[PDB]
Order: C-alpha cells, then structure tokens, then sequence
C-alpha cells in the first residue's frame, strides 16, 4: 500500500571547457573576464577588483555571462552585495574575488573583503547558460570585435576594475526580428 518515490535520473554532460568568459562587470557595463573563454573547467580563478562609491562604501559584485564590453546592453548573471565591515572602508583595500566552479554545474564565486577578513559566496546555476544558443555564436564571435572596444571604453571609462556599489540593470526585452529585409542584385 506504501510504495517508494521512484527517482529520475538528473545528471547531465556539461563542457569541458569555458565556451565564454565568466567574470564581473566593471562600472561602466565593460565586461571584466576573470575567467577567460577556452579555459578548462571546472576551474578557480582569483583576480583582484576595487570598488566605486558614491557617499556610502558599498561594494556590489555583477557576475555577468559572456565576452561582451557591451554587458550594459544585456542581461546580467549575478550579484551579491558585501555589507557588514567593522572598519571603515577607504578604497585602498582591494577586494578579492574568487570563481570556483564545480564538476556538478555550478558557479561558486567568493568575494573576499581584504578590509575586514570577511567572505561571502553565492552559488550560481546556469548549467548551459542562460542565453540562447544562437545568441553564444554572437557571444563569442563578436568578443573579438568588442575586445578592440573594450581598450578603448575600459580608459575612457576610468574602470579597470571599479565594482559600483549599485548596479541598474535595465530590463531591457529583446524584440523579435520583424525586420522584413531582402538582398539587392
């Protein structure tokens, strides 16, 4: 009369190396790859970011998918703010933030305040990603056209590796190709 939950199967095969660039984006919307595309994964990298603040130091980490000094124009992964410091902050600490991804499909990233010895994380799912497929062609296509961008807005910007306390992430829908065209002779 009591039977057993039969379990389904839910593992899946994932890539063996980073088809894109996961990393954070600096204040500006130029992505900041921490983790290069053609990496193999799973993979840890460590990189070294600052933050940019208005009247209050707030540091907001903005994980974004992809290669793209465009990330203002698109979709963000993640983000997970870093509150609770005893001392004060003055800029000169550096933050340090860690990407660990794990066999399973998951993004463990670690920010680490340098200020107070603090540590949070945050476990990101995107399994495939969170774009379409059609659109991870675009994504790393066109990261070599943006890559002769990026130099150029990264200074222009000011931010190398400015994180800005509060990141506005317009909801910006994508439209469907109604654009009717056709080739000329």
């Amino acid at each position: 009369h009591m039977g057993d939950k039969s379990e389904n199967v839910q593992d899946l095969l994932l890539l063996d190396v980073a088809p894109l660039s996961l990393g954070l984006e600096t204040a500006g919307g130029v992505m900041t790859a921490l983790i290069k595309r053609n990496s193999t994964i799973p993979t840890k990298q460590t990189q070294i970011f600052t933050t940019y603040s208005d009247n209050q130091p707030g540091v907001l980490i903005q994980v974004y998918e992809g290669e793209r000094a465009m990330t203002k124009d698109n979709n963000l992964l993640g983000r997970f703010e870093l509150s609770g410091i005893p001392p004060a902050p003055r800029g000169v600490p550096q933050i340090e933030v860690t990407f660990d991804i794990d066999a399973n499909g998951i993004l463990n990233v670690t920010a680490t305040d340098k200020s107070t010895g603090k540590a949070n994380k945050i476990t990101i799912t995107n399994d495939k990603g969170r774009l379409s497929k059609e659109e991870i062609e675009r994504m790393v296509q066109e990261a070599e056209k943006y890559k002769a961008e990026d130099e150029v807005q990264r200074e222009r910007v000011s931010a190398k590796n400015a994180l800005e306390s509060y990141a506005f992430n317009m909801k910006s829908a994508v439209e469907d190709e109604g654009l009717k065209g056709k080739i000329s002779e």
